[PDB]
Parts: structure tokens; sequence; C-alpha cells
């Protein structure tokens, strides 16, 4: 039973998660939540994504989803693929132009945009530990 999360995450079926606040670009929310023991957070389910946007900021969020070699697959900072996606209607945008990092808008959907970009919003996952 594995549903166990550090003071100020939230636990969502076997993961926990952080939804943190302060303005920051893409890596360096990739940073915080590294130095907080967790990672920018990867979304594999509607279930998932109706639990962040339930708790997420209105103005904005990084999540941990990435161009990861600049060429147009867009891999999840874990290491997982997408299988689960939220895109807003158009995005991702057709092009390789340089908007490799991936932010959650209020609505809970998805859109490529530049990675320095500063956002006020960024959201951690790891996994919840268990009794044993
Ligand atoms: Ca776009």
């Amino acid at each position: 039973v594995c549903n166990t999360c550090p003071e100020k995450w939230i636990n969502f079926q076997r993961k926990c998660y952080y939804f943190g606040k302060g303005t920051k670009q893409w890596v360096h929310a990739r940073y915080a939540c590294d130095d907080m023991e967790g990672q920018l957070v990867s979304i594999h389910s509607p279930e998932e994504q109706d639990f962040l946007t339930k708790h997420a900021s209105h103005t904005g969020s990084w999540i941990g989803l990435r161009n990861l070699d600049l060429k147009g697959e867009f891999i999840w900072v874990d290491g997982s693929h997408v299988d689960y996606s939220n895109w807003a209607p158009g995005e991702p945008t057709s092009r390789s132009q340089g908007e490799d990092c991936v932010m959650m808008r209020g609505s809970g959907r998805w859109n490529d945009a530049f990675c320095d970009r500063k956002l006020g919003a960024w959201v951690c996952d790891r996994l919840a530990t268990c009794t044993p």
C-alpha cells in the first residue's frame, strides 16, 4: 500500500505531487523539483490530469514534458514517452522552432513554449512510499 507523501506534497494514487509557486523558467523549475527529491510532473492518464487541474494554478504551470533532442519528439523528464496527451487545440505547433518546453494552462490543457518563459507555477511528482 503506497500512499505515503512528505509534508506539503499531495498524494494521488501511487504518486505525490508538489504544486509550486514562484516565478521560474522551465529549467529552473526542473532543478527546484530535483532539489526536493522529485521531478517535474509526468502525466499518464485523464484521472491524473483531472487531479492536477483541480490543484493547479489558474495562470499556468511548467510540467515535465520537453522536446528532448530539439528534433520534435516530446519526452517526459522521467524518461517515458507520451501515451496520454492533453494538448490544447492546435498544439503542439507543427514546426521545430525552439519552443521546446511544455506548460499546462489553467484549463489543464497543454501548449509548447519557449523554455526561458517565466511562469508563476510548476508541478513536481515523486513515487509515494509504502507500508510494509
Ligand atoms: Ca504553440
